[PDB]
């Protein structure tokens, strides 16, 4: 009996994602492979849980699925616990997003362009609540003690922002078995197709910390390729366009990275430069195309809104379900039910290496021990591993990535410090010598006045307990 | 034959100072000791050397003075090489402290308060030249090398500024014997006068980086002291004032400081906060008190000018002393020639104690070498050492510096780091990246600006030809 347990299965088109994975997983698609969905909102749980069911029978699976809303009994002795819940005050909000972009708002109103999360380094939305992340870092930690308990052999595959803060104060505080999940990774094809490629006649490799990646190695019939990437700069840069708000990977702020650093970001690494890339509007139309990036006041809110409708037709589509056992999910919707075809994130690959010992290369966040010989043992980063049933394996970094990029994570990584402190030590002070290093930062009363109105709102109820 | 050479001896009262002591200390008062007093400042040296002599003259003391235009002469065969050297660009200045004045102005024309070398954790005025402080670093290093071949065995006892950067780049780059000096801890030595403690009966320590160290151990009857701290705040703190600009040690910087992260800062660390207590000169005042500090528009103007009168002084003064062979400098400004007292500075007990084993307790930037567990082995720190005829001996730090204190420390190593990749790497677009991530830098443009205009001032030629 293996217990795949999905902690927010109201993802549902990340669960859609993970079950359809799993049922075109040949050692995993059978009868004793349970996957238990779990989450607090009972409309989204049983729409998720009535799709699943379907796309299951139509791949022709026999794995069962479970759906819940008692986290216990979603821990209770499973092998592998994915967390992709995130939190929200089920009074004023009906999902996450929603207390992010109202605090952004807040910030934006006291002066903070893209709201206080937006910071140097870290200016992927969403990706920090209110810098310590309380809601997100608390569930992480209350799944993490009751696993110790009640499921001591699991893993913790956390996917849930902030990767970094959580993985590491979970490991730090409670030494669970968690490991953090991000396919940022997946921008080097993107490089590789621009450039002609083929890309499994490259030689490549990335290192760095979670949206903080980068591509040390990159090689192409027995020699280095960035050559070929300097090539691109001076001949199509120019005529570089982005396809959609996420296509970033080949935009001028990439290259200008690489330019003063001498690899090149992968992935959301590109959307976390310094504020020269940021400051406005038309700077970041200028750096990352017409769109402006994805991270900016019209296309977070059009994207937000997206996501939203897109809660409601799945809910709808699973009352057509109901009530059309015959109609085929795969045929209707087939972007949203693929098949046979494995989506290629590497939630699955993952539990395939641990459990039945399929082997593969993935990109995890877990504690250095040594791989990056300039940062300490027990700060978690995102490595290249090897995956079986004996466990996570650290490839070898090489190239080392350069000084310059060394003293781009270190900082990085002092700012993961300080959100831990402020997290545990559940003092506003430490919130606001954060701001105080913020370079919108203009006066000290500046500071307790946007973090006053932020506690003061009503769904930050609980985070102003916390806090007071 | 001991040779003890001062590089920059028209610092006339650091190098009186330094001459004065070494009389007044029985084992280095000897025909034997060599006083080289070597400055590219002809009427300053000269000035510097009819006092010098005239002064060891009336302590009665044999040792010999020695003064030189040559640097290589200074160096060769030295056994201790002190550099307090401030270079210049002898076209346009007088002194060092002018470069610094001007580029200041150009910072604050441009939107920078304190000029650009004005940064979070380095307020201290003139501490850095443009970031790099490439003329100073020049120096060192050129000195360094030169010693290397020349005298092998010396110790160089750097006391120049930037003391961190250029112990630092000395140590990495070219392995020569270099100290760090800097007497900030004599701080404390305040802090047990307004509680009304004996220092005798005070056991005390302190640890960190350069004008970035903190009372880690402070004891008194066989108690922590910090409480007494707490009571001196709470009843006294209300009614404190400085006796002058420089006066700081107790202030509310000095305790707001202290309340966020556990320990005291001492001395310059104090001028070293946050923006908080920076932003304007009404703000430090605020956290000051009435002169607002030394680092400000007022202060430090008023200050240079003193420093400069003093110059043109003791240029006066030497020359009555040709005049009037018996008048006595002790007797007519017995301030600048004190008798029967040292001084009270570390650089003449550490050459006691090296050459004549008069072993001493002092504060010295040197490797941490695992003293401070947290920080890598290489990086210069300002630790606590006893010195001996077997060279330096650093103390155990206990207590460990608090949690905070080393998320404190750390950027500010970073910002070390930083500003030596701008000086080795030769390369302008470090300088930018630095100004990027300063909090009031408004844009890239406002940059390239006021660097471009900082690199056209016509006595950074040198420079400009460095970068270009
Ligand atoms: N990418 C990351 O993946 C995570 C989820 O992203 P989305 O799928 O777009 O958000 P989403 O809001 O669509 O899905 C999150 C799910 O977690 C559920 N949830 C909230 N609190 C929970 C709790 N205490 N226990 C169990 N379930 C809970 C929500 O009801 C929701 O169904 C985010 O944290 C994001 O940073
Ligand atoms: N405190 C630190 O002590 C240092 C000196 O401070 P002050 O005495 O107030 O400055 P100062 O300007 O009064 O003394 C510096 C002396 O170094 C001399 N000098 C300049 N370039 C030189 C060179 N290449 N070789 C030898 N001598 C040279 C100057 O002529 C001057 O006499 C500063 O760097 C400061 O940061
Ligand atoms: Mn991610
Ligand atoms: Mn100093």
């Amino acid at each position: 009996h293996m217990k795949i347990s999905i902690i927010g299965a109201g993802s549902v088109r990340f669960a859609l994602q993970l079950v359809g994975d799993i049922a075109q997983t040949e050692e995993l698609s059978r009868e004793d492979t349970h996957i238990y969905m779990m989450d607090v909102h009972e409309r989204r749980l049983n729409a998720s849980y009535i799709l699943a069911r379907k796309y299951v029978e139509e791949l022709n699976s026999p794995v069962k699925i479970v759906k819940t809303s008692s986290l216990d009994e979603a821990i209770d002795g499973a092998d592998f616990i994915i967390n992709t819940a995130y939190p929200y005050d089920p009074r004023y909000h009906d999902s996450g997003s929603q207390r992010w972009d109202e605090v952004t708002k807040v910030g934006e109103k006291h002066g903070y362009y893209r709201g206080i999360d937006s910071q140097e380094l870290n200016m992927v939305s969403t990706y920090t609540y209110v810098l310590s992340s309380y809601p997100d870092m608390k569930l992480a930690l209350e799944i993490a003690e009751k696993m110790k308990k009640m499921a001591p052999k699991a893993y913790l595959m956390q996917t849930a922002n902030p990767v970094f803060e959580i993985t590491q104060a979970v490991r730090r505080w409670t030494g669970a078995n968690i490991v953090g999940f991000c396919h940022g990774v997946a921008g080097v094809y993107e490089v590789f197709e621009k450039l002609d490629l083929d890309p499994e006649e490259v030689d490549w490799q990335v290192a760095g910390v979670n949206h903080g990646i980068w591509l040390n190695r990159f090689r192409y019939r027995g020699e280095d390729a960035y050559p070929l990437l300097d090539e691109w700069i001076e001949k199509k840069l120019p005529e570089w366009e982005p396809k959609n708000p996420w296509d970033t990977q080949m935009s001028p702020a990439a290259m200008d990275m690489y330019k003063f650093y001498g690899m090149l970001p992968i992935g959301d690494t590109v959307r976390n430069g310094s504020w020269k890339y940021h400051y406005n509007l038309e700077t970041k139309k200028k750096w990352f195309g017409k769109f402006g990036g994805i991270d900016n006041e019209v296309e977070r809110p059009k994207f937000h809104e997206q996501l939203r409708r897109a809660r409601e037709r799945l809910i709808k589509l699973a009352e057509e379900v109901q009530q059309n056992p015959g109609m085929k999910l795969t045929e209707e919707h087939p972007e949203i039910f693929p098949k046979g075809k494995l989506s290629g994130e590497q939630h699955i690959p993952f539990i395939n290496a641990i459990a039945n010992n399929k082997r593969v290369r993935l990109f995890l966040n877990v504690e250095n021990q040594g791989t990056l010989k300039d940062f300490p043992d027990d700060v978690v980063m995102e490595l290249p591993v090897w995956v079986d049933c004996c466990g996570i394996h650290r490839e070898k970094v090489e190239p080392d990535l350069t000084h310059r990029i060394k003293i781009y994570l270190w900082p990085r990584i002092l700012r993961m410090e300080w959100n831990l402190e402020a997290y545990i030590s559940r003092d506003r002070k430490v919130l606001e010598e954060i701001l105080i290093r913020d370079p919108r930062t203009k006066s000290y009363e500046q500071i307790v006045q946007v973090l006053d109105e932020i506690f003061n709102l009503p769904f930050n109820e609980e985070l102003r307990r916390y806090y007071k």
